């Protein structure tokens, strides 16, 4: 599994966590989340009512003892060994389609990069990503020709994916806005912010609106949430999400959030889900980003951070989060905040790990907490 991570990044991980831990993390990083979490949209439905609806579709949702709005599904797999060499003709899927097949999705024609020319409909085939990673096994629903020519349609019925997560996008319960797929550490982030109806609240990296709509339902559609993102297209999707979830709490604004104080607004609560190297996202088939990206991105984040701090009222609260594992983007950029009049506060919910040489921040590790790599920092602005 180590091959999914560039050499210098592996050393970085060995240096930051210790060889043994780093090897457990990278191993789990290649696999999907063991517990797949969704958020109960309490604006429309209670948790137990939703559970009833999900069980109707043959789904087995489990309750979270920590998050009353939390449900999760248990991941199936692996369904074959890491060294399994199926005696099958090969279908090569592109990068993105291979990742979804890896988690149980069918393989559709536009996801087909190339294939063995002996494949006819009904043939058992193995699916590999462009680098040879075995991600699934199934039955061809197209001949070779149609498979490499169609623009739509089922190409390979995946009957044995490497891993299985429930597909929830196609459910009535989703279309009715009863839930929103969201990770446990992401949900913790929104709780730890502790939004109040009176609070002036800014989500400066809001799209696609996961945490934004979370805050919404926590406020019970009261008050106002300002939600910012770079492109309107990302906001277009978010408007759809907001509509579906029956959220009436959010004001969308399109802008470079690094220029946030250009608004005449001093906020009480600010959530910065900062753009990051995403080193912690799962599943991680091949890690493309590396050390040069960590440094550059860590520097890139500081402009958001500094913008946030200047837009905060005295005694205001900032929640800083990333889905990355690096020190520079996390503990390092919090030390930057501490030098700029921000104080570390205890978080209302702490079920993860402590930080690296750092006490009140919260981390999530895939091997320990069955989640994505995640970082949560809650700060209080004591002075300018």
């Amino acid at each position: 599994y180590l091959e999914a991570f560039p050499k210098e990044l592996r050393e970085y991980y060995k240096n930051l966590f210790g060889k043994e831990e780093a090897n457990k993390i990278m191993k789990k990083l290649r696999e999907p989340v063991e517990h797949y979490y969704i958020r109960v949209n309490t604006l429309k439905i209670s948790r137990e009512k939703l559970i009833g609806e999900l069980k109707k579709e043959g789904l087995k949702p489990l309750r979270s003892p920590y998050l009353p709005e939390g449900l999760y599904f248990v991941r199936e797999g692996p369904n074959f060994s890491d060294d399994f060499e199926p005696k099958l003709p090969v279908v090569v899927a592109n990068k993105y389609a291979a990742e979804s097949v890896y988690q149980g999705a069918m393989l559709y024609a536009p996801g087909v990069l190339k294939a063995d020319k002996n494949i006819k409909e009904g043939d058992e085939v193995q699916i590999r990503d462009p680098k040879g990673l075995l991600v699934g096994i199934g039955i061809a629903r197209m001949d070779y020709k149609e498979m490499t020519e169609a623009t739509r349609g089922l190409a390979v019925e995946v009957t044995l994916p490497k891993f299985k997560l429930p597909s929830l996008s196609e459910l009535k319960a989703f279309e009715k806005g009863y839930f929103y797929p969201q990770g446990l550490p992401s949900m913790v982030t929104a709780r730890v912010l502790e939004p109040k109806e009176d609070d002036v609240i800014i989500d400066m990296a809001a799209a696609p609106g996961g945490k934004t709509t979370h805050i919404a339902q926590l406020l019970e559609n009261k008050g106002e949430i300002i939600a910012i993102d770079k492109s309107k297209n990302r906001l277009r999707k978010m408007e759809e999400n907001i509509k579906r979830l029956g959220v009436k709490n959010v004001k969308l604004v399109q802008m470079d959030a690094r220029k946030l104080p250009d608004l005449g607004i001093k906020a009480d609560k600010i959530l910065l889900d900062a753009p990051c190297t995403a080193l912690g996202v799962r599943p991680k088939l091949w890690e493309e980003r590396t050390l040069k990206h960590i440094e550059a991105t860590a520097r890139y984040q500081r402009a958001f951070i500094w913008a946030a701090i200047k837009s905060l009222r005295r005694g205001g609260v900032l929640v800083y989060s990333t889905c990355t594992l690096s020190y520079e983007e996390n503990e390092g950029n919090v030390k930057f905040m501490i030098r700029k009049g921000m104080k570390l506060e205890e978080q209302s919910i702490f079920i993860g790990s402590p930080g690296i040489g750092m006490n009140k921040v919260q981390r999530f590790y895939p091997h320990k907490h069955l989640t994505q790599g995640f970082f949560i920092a809650k700060l209080r602005k004591v002075k300018d």
